Order: C-alpha cells, then structure tokens, then sequence
C-alpha cells in the first residue's frame, strides 16, 4: 500500500526528497570533485546504502538512485530499492543534461531503459539548463507511463536560451511532466523566486501541476545567472555558505506557503538539513521523522544544561532570530562571480 | 606487525587521528545535541561502523572508540576493532572529565571505565576533555597502571586551565604523571590550539621532560572566543556552519602542527572525513604515501582540470585555493560574535 | 567672460558641482540633523563662506546657495556670490519639494523671486520624489529665462507614483529643463543606473539634454526603493558607508563614460571627494583643481615616507585594487531597510 | 580669570581637547597627505581659524597650535590665541618626535622658544614612540615654568624599546610632566587599555599625575604594535573605520570612568566627535557645548520627522545598541598589518 508520488501529492501530502547525494559522498571520500561520477555504487555499496538510510531517517520520502557502466546504475537502483523498502519512501529516477534531438533522446532512452528494468516509482528530469532538452526529456520519459518530474537549474532570469521561468514551466507541463520546479545552482530563496514565477506562469495558462523545490544548502546572494558554479569558492570553498538547520527550517516553511509540496534539497544538503525540513513541516504532515528522536524542536534538547546561556539557547526565538557569525573576519561576506 | 602508538611516534611517523566522531554522528541523525550520548553504538552499529570506515579511508591511524552503559562502550569497542583491523590503524581508549570533581570517587569512575578498555584490549589510551589539570593528572595516573601508552589532552587555551595553571605547567604535570603523549583537544580552532601546543612544547623543554605532542583542534574558526572556548559562543551548537574550516584551512593547520613538532595530528568536533583527508594529503610527502580516499580527490583541486570552463579549470592549482579569501555568503551577518559567557 | 552653465556644457566641458553642503555643515556644528535648516547662513557667515571656499578649492564650478526666511536665503546667496567670484564658479539656484498645482507653484515662485533678485547663474529643481511636482518646478523656473536643471531622488525603479526613470527624464526635458539627472538617496552606482536609464529614455524620444549626477557619498547596496533614509543607520550611523577618494574617483570616470558632464555630489560628499572628482576628470578638463597642490595623484605624495610599505602605497594599482576594511568585525556588512 | 590647565584638572573638571587638526585640514584641502606639513597657517589663515572655531564650538577647552619656517609656527599660534580668546579655551604648545640627547634637546629648545614668545597656556610632548626622547621632552619643556603634558603613540605592549606603559608613565611623571597619557596610533579602546596600565603604574610608585587620552577616531581591531600607520588602508582607506558620534560617546564615558580628565582626540576626530565627547560628559561638567544647539541628545532631534521609524530612531536605546553596517559586503571586516 505504498502510495505513489502523484497519489501523495494529489492527496495534499508533502513529499520530502533526499538532499545532495553526490555532494555528500564527496565529503565522505567516495565521490571525486570534478568528475562527480558515481563509481562508489559498486565500489562502496555500504557507503551509498548508509547515506540512503541516513536520508531516509532524516525524513526523505524519496530515494533517488545514485546514477564499468550501466552496472553502476543498476547497483545504485538495487541499493536505493533496498533502503526504500525499509521506510515510507519511493525510488525515483533521474535523467540529467546530455553533455541533436535524435542523439539526446537516444541517450535519454538508454538511461530510461535501466530505470524501467528496476521499476522506479517515478522519474525525474533534472540539471537541465536549456528547456528544449528538458521538454525532450519529459517527452522521452513519460512514455514509461510513470509519473515524470522536471527540474531545471535556472534562476529568475530564465534558461540559457533566455526563456523565462514561467514559459519553461508551462512548456514542461505541456510535455507531460506532472511535477515541475527548480534544482541546484541557487540558494533556497532565489530558488523560491523561480518557483513562484513558475506557479504564476502555470496559473496564467491554466496548466495545473505539482511544484518541487530542491535548492542548494549554500547561501549565494552574490551569484549571477550562472548559479554557484561561477562563484570563486566553488567547489572547495563553500563551507561558510552552508545553511544551518534554521535557514533550511525557514525555507521549508517558505516553500510550503508558496505552494510547493515536494520540498527537498540539492548539493550541500545533509541528513540534518532534511531533518530540518521534516521537523518544520511536521505539524502539517502529522508526524515527525525517525531522526527527530536524536533532536529537539528548535534546540529544545539543550534546556537541561549546566550553564544558563546554553540552557536558554533552547527555544525557537533564540535560534530563529540569532545572527550567526562567519568567524572569518579577514574575509569578505560576498564575492564576485568569476564568470 | 601492527606498530604501536609509541613505536610509530618514536620512529618519527605521523599518527593521524580520527575527527570529531560524536559531532559527525549528530549531523547524521544518530547522536542528540545536548546529551551527546553514544546510544547509537548498539542501536545503529552500521552508522558507527561506516563513520569509522570513512575516517579510516580519510587517513586516520586511530579508531578512538565511540564510548546498559558498559554494554554500549563494549559494542563501540568491537565496532572500532572491526574497522581498525581493516587498515593500518590502532584502537584508542578515551577517558574524559566526570560531571563531578574527590580523588577517590573520580579515580573510581576512571578505573571502572578503564576496566572495559582492558577487557577489549585497546592499543592505547587517551585522557581528554579535561578542563582541570588536577583531574587530568589523576587520569594519567589511573590509566598508566594498564601498562598501555597513555595520552593526555585538555580543552585549555593559551591562558591555562580553569585553575589558571599555564599550558606549560599543565604539559609538565601530565608528562610527570606518566603520559607518553600530551596535547590539546577541542574548544578552540587550530591556530589557538597550536599556540597552546607551542607553549606546551616550550614548557616541556624547560624541564627537559620529553614527550610526544598531539593536536586535536576544532574544525571551526573561533577568533572571537574567550577562555571558555567555543561552547560560550552564541552560535554553539546549532549555528557553527559558517565557522567550519575548509580542506585548505585544515591542510594549513596540518603543516603548522608538523612544523611545530606535533606528530599526532588529528581533529575534534567539526572535523569530517574530508578534513582528515586534508591532513593526510598535506602530510603525505613526509609519510611517503597518500590515504585511500585520495583516489577520490586531486592535489590542491587538481581534479577540476576536466571542467569545460576556464574559470573552473584554472581553480585547479595550489596558488588559487591557498590564497583564495572565501566568502561567508551572509552579508547581513557579523564576522565575529561576543561570547555569551 | 564667465561662461554660463549651458555654454560650458554645450562646449563639452565638465561642470563639477559642490558636494553635500547641509550635511557638511551638520558635522561642523552649524546645521542640525532632523530639521536640516540653513539658519547658519546668517548666524555663521564665516562657516558657510569657508565651506563654499573649500568646495571651490576642491574643484566645484557651481556654488549652490545654502537656501526671517527670505532673509536667510538672501544672505546665503550673498555668501555664494562672494565665493563664486573668487574662482571659475557659477552661483546656482535650488528649489526642492514642498512638505495642488496652484499652491505648489506659489511656493516655487516665492522661492524663485529671491534667486531672481540675486541673479543666480542658473537654477536647479532637486529633491523631488514625484515627477508631477518636478515638471511644475521646471515650468515655474524656466520662466526666469535662466537655464534650469531638474533632479530627483528616484532609483532605477522610478518615482513614487511609479513613473520609470526614462519617462521622468523625458517629461522633465519636455517641461523645458536643459539639464536633467539624479541627486541623493542612492550611492554613485545605483544613481548611475538611473542616469543610464534617463539617457536611454531621452534617446528614445530624441529629446536631447544634459546629464547630471549628484549621488550619495555613502555605499548603500542594501537600500530599498526608499533610498538611504530608510536604512537603520540614517542619519547618525553612516560613517562606515562613506566612500573613499578612490570610490568617488571611480564614479567620476563611470559618470564621464556614461555621458554625464555635470558630475557632482550630494549628502556625505566632502571637499576631498569633489577633489577626487576633479583629479579623476583632470586629463580631459586640461587642468587640475587648486586643492591638488595639497594632494598627490593616486597617493603619489606618500613616496616620501621612511617605511617601505607606506612608500609602496603610492600607486594607482595599490589604491584602486585595495579592498579596504570596515574595522568593525562585530557588525554586519549590510542592513535591512527599516521601511 | 581663565583657569589654567592644572587649575582645571586639580579642581576636578574635564578639559576636553581638540581633535585631529592636521588630519581634518587634509580632507579640507589645506594639508597634504604624506608630508603632513602645516604651511596652511600662513597660506590659508581663514581655514585654520575656522577649524579652530569649529573645534571650540564643539566643546574643546584646548586650542593646540597648528605648529617659510618659524613664521608658520608664529602665525599658527596667533590664530590659536585669537580663537582661544573667543571662548573658554587655552592655547596649548606641542613638541613632537624629531626625525643624540644634545641635538634632540637643541631642536626641542628651538621649538619651545616660539611657544615662549607666544605665551602658550601650557605645553604638550606628543607623538613619542620612544620614552627616552619623551623624558628628554618633558625635561626641556618644564624649564618653561609652564605645565607640561606628555603623550606617546604606544600601545599596551610598551614603547619601541619595549618599555611597558606603566614604566613609561612613571618615567614621564618623574621628568616633571604634570599630565600623562596616550595619543594616536590606536582606537579609543586600545588607547584606554594603555591609559589603564599607566594609571596602575603610577599608583604602583605613588607618582600622582593627571591622565589624558587622545585616541584615533578610527576602529583598528586588527592593528599590531605599530599602530594604524601599518594597516594597508592608511592613509587613504580609513573612511570605513571612522567612529560615529556614539562610539565616541562611549569612549568619553569609558575614559571618564577610567579616571581620564583630559579627554580629547587625535587623527580622524572632527568637530562632531568632540561635540560627542562634550555631550556625553555634559551632566558632570554642568553644561553643554555651544554646538549642542545644532544637535539633539542621542538623536532626539529626529522626533520631528514624518516617518514612524525615522522618528523612533531618536532614542539612546536605539543608537547605543545599533550595529551599523559597513555597506561594503565585498570587503573584509579586518585586514592584516603590512608591517
């Protein structure tokens, strides 16, 4: 009786997605930074499995596959299915930007072949800068008869061709995508600007769909149209920009009020970020994730402490209004994109 | 033929220690922040085991155990021994400050703890988290009875212990108690920690009391910390993400500690497998080898030479990342904060 | 043979204007912050005269008057004329917003009476949030037969009514204003965005005019549409935001390349800022201001020093590429507008 | 009946000193940055006189002279005496580091000759890195029979030889100096650390003297023992570091509680900073300075605005507990000294 993705969304439930998986495996020594290739699926099944289980414990209702050769993709799907069966989670399929229509759809169908062999609960089109290739992806994938979702790494200023977010969203829903939204390249506020534009565009064309936000965990108020790749700090300097469990716990509420129901996360997101999403959205979802056992609510777990200040740090007010410090006073608070 | 801790140190080798274990299991949902209890050792052996293995892959030569009650400590020791046997690493024992503070009862707690680590036959012991040096000396005394190498660390800054005992006096008093390795752990970022360790080195040289030096600093940057370390910063525990070091800051602390004469170069709260991998990759040309996890990393961002853009391809060199002045990304935030305490 | 404002501009010359005059008399104890009244013109003629002479020495070619009641304005104009005659400067007239068309034009005409009595070389309409009142300004003032200039404190998002900057510019030039531009409420980059929009709008309608930039000396990258006044630091907290002689020496070149020829400054501008404008624009103007005798070019005057670092600070490269430090690490580098 | 410096101090009164005079005339175009020479005293007597009068209006009770050769010094003393006679102020002499004891005392005596001709109400030894030359100064100057004061630009880590500040202070009191303190090179907080050490050292030796503080107006938390001159921002990049009228109103209270009664200011201090000192210390001195007429108390003058927030900014609570913003988010909040 595992409800499908569209059944959950249409019922009005929040479908929390897993965080940045290929970024969490790079800091854990299994992915390399620059090829970002998922060999660890076959080389280190225990690492990939444990990250999946940590995300499931956090509150993710989706186990996106970590996708030698198609053997790696297969093994990734078996690990994802194994972990998904342990909880209220759905295995998802992911198709990403190809590095002509005939060849792009060739690549996309060869990829989709594996996800059909493995019977993934639903599919995702993601990492798409251009929306032309994104609609090609939604077309090639909805032939499966499985729910398809389309995400782009495009800011409020539209795709690389220049197509505005609203036009991109309506073009994706037209192609068949039952869920649409933004992933990667921008922090949880610019992303929710793009998703609001997408909602408005879909309401303009009366093209009902489900909304989906998977932003960066980093703060990038100094990013140009080219996301956070062009920041001088990418990839090995973004530790300061990482969000806290309060920033993400604010983006969860923002995205919920904006009308997003597939509230997840991308590069920089960790299990505790996803737990922040789940704990924020708990009073609507009617439950708390498993990992909430190893956590209070708004730092409520520190109100048995030996010091008065650390004891008083345990409340929503303190952590919501606190202005955390960079700890790097010889560094600027913003940087010019290199590109 | 697994060399012991003192054999490695006396041979001149660097003994890289594991990073903040309790802190890395809190962000992974297995430890709670505030009780900081290792209830995950029996509840989630796979999580603790995988963190141990990630640290081992990073380059750690020490699996400090993740230490009802004695059952949890035992299970932690079996997991640590399991992972240690998979590589060139040693299980370490850890005894820490008691919540109380008389000699007979503190040494009672210390001996009961030491019983389990004797049962499990840990390769060496650590006295750590000691604000006072009186209790740290008690620790070295109670633990060296094992006949195993004992190490002593305190979370004390350049201004001495809570009683005001200067770091050099602390180092001398610990080495006198029998501790073959002494150092500093926690409560301060790498530079303040390595200032304290410089003071300890000088103090030991003053009394001609030879010992091995050890540094397990915070991964956070805390230039605004008072004598009470990072715990009194308003951001602790759930606001320290900005302060987290990069693989370049830790890769600088590794060289600083090596030049300072520290050979047990590890890490504490905030340290992650990639930080320990930074330590190992920095100290590689001396150790004569690179850690396993270097297979999934270039040297100074070299792996980004593949990229399709010139401003992400030229990022692949020592100069760029060693001289880059990274940005906080929070321009509506101060770069420093006043300790609440 | 003192060339008029329009003769200077039409000849292609740069007409450097004076800096923030009532803000520089508040830090000198003669103006009060909050009423911002020019009572000091009759109470302290020597202070107002010396500030005028400092600006004239800096390089200003415009001695805007520091304008009971009409007596104070007359005294201000006498001092301005006295100091203008000492150099290559023109006395300018200033009409500003009134705290119906008939009553507003009444106020404007009563003001203009004094400036006609004193025969000011040209007039300025300035500090106009709305462009409905600014066209009334240009209308009421061009009846003098004197050159009239119109400025608003409006950002790139238009006036308070919502009129875009380009429409404001064309509507001011239609009213008769021979010079148009922006003054106050934004730093020297947002201001030069608005002036770029004004140039573009004038070129859209073929409505030739002269451009004029009088920006804030403060840095306000965190300002909303209500200028710098709504920042929490206004008025007594803006010392950190103050520009250096390099920031202003860069805005001078920006405004020159943008096509602005009346390059001056508003609140926060000091004699050394105007001297920075003049020294930057010197190679075109063909000369240097008097105050350059007490200054080097890009810190060249520090070549005398005994220390090697302070000696090497004497370069264009060093001072143009240096990221100066706030010196307040317990302070945020940006702030949310209170309004 | 103009009370002398020692009569005021011994009576328990606060003797507010003028601010950075050479530095204020550099921003006004009359002094050059790098030679820092006073030739404006004869070239521009009106500028020097107006700066003197602005400082006197602020609340300064001392009119330190602005000291072609000794003619410049005589003109400076004449202007200082002229302005001093207009209020409750005292002309003060000043001797600074030379660029052997016999030759140093020769130069110091040649200086003191002019101040004896002009009859300056008291003398100051200042800008002394070394305490050897500083005690030589106090020796050569106390022969005048006039009160002598000694200040050094030395931080909490002692003079350049290494003499601790307590030893410096006692060595200066022994030489005869009736007032001792610190001037320049450090912000108001480090300076007051040094003055605390001097007070403690004098109390160690039972060597009673009057305490004096003339700190920088800049914030320099990132300065090493060589003061602010070694910062990369010196001289033309210190605008961000400038203190506000609230920071100086805090330093005034600090110095008063520390036991300092000659509370003034060095480089970076302006008439409004000295007015901040005077307004802060008013409820003890029993009066407010003249310039307080053009100022409220803790921003009270903004009660007249039309906006609720700009009206509510008028509060001690608001301006005392406000973290002002640098407005430069692409710049670090601290910088490494270049020396």
């Amino acid at each position: 009786a595992k409800k499908g993705i569209l059944e959950r969304l249409n019922a009005g439930e929040i479908v929390i997605g897993d965080g940045g998986f290929v970024f969490a495996l790079e800091k854990r020594g299994y992915v390399k930074a620059g090829p970002w290739t998922p060999e660890a699926a076959v080389e280190h099944p225990e690492a990939v499995r444990q990250l999946h289980r940590e995300f499931l414990r956090a509150g993710s209702n989706v186990m996106q596959t970590f996708t030698s050769g198609q053997e790696v993709n297969e093994a990734a799907c078996d690990i994802a299915r194994q972990v998904a069966d342990e909880g209220d989670a759905l295995v998802a399929g992911g198709v990403s930007q190809t590095p002509s229509e005939t060849e792009v759809k060739k690549v996309f169908l060869q990829q989709l072949e594996v996800f059909m062999k493995k019977n993934v609960d639903f599919l995702i089109a993601e990492y798409f800068e251009h929306v032309e290739e994104a609609v090609w992806a939604v077309e090639t994938l909805i032939a499966s008869g499985k729910p398809v979702a389309a995400t782009m790494c495009i800011g409020p200023e539209g795709d690389l061709h220049g197509v505005p977010p609203g036009e991109c969203a309506v073009r994706l829903v037209k192609a068949g995508a039952s869920i649409i939204g933004v992933n990667c390249h921008f922090d949880p506020t610019i992303s929710l600007k793009t998703v609001k534009l997408m909602k408005e565009g879909l309401e303009a064309a009366r093209l009902k769909a489900h909304l989906m936000s998977q932003p960066l965990a980093y703060h990038t108020p100094d990013c140009n149209k080219q996301g956070f790749i062009d920041l001088p700090e990418f990839p090995f300097g973004l530790e300061p920009r990482v969000a806290t469990r309060w920033d993400i716990q604010k983006y969860a509420r923002e995205a919920y009020n904006l009308g997003v129901r597939y509230i997840g996360g991308c590069c920089g997101f960790e299990p505790y970020h996803i737990r922040a999403i789940a704990e924020e959205l708990a009073p609507e979802r009617g439950f708390l994730p498993p990992a909430s056992e190893k956590h209070g609510s708004w730092g409520s777990g520190l109100d048995m402490h030996t010091k008065p200040w650390v004891r008083a740090r345990a409340r929503k007010e303190y952590w919501e209004n606190l202005r955390i410090a960079s700890g790097r006073p010889y560094n600027p608070s913003m940087s010019k994109p290199d590109g």
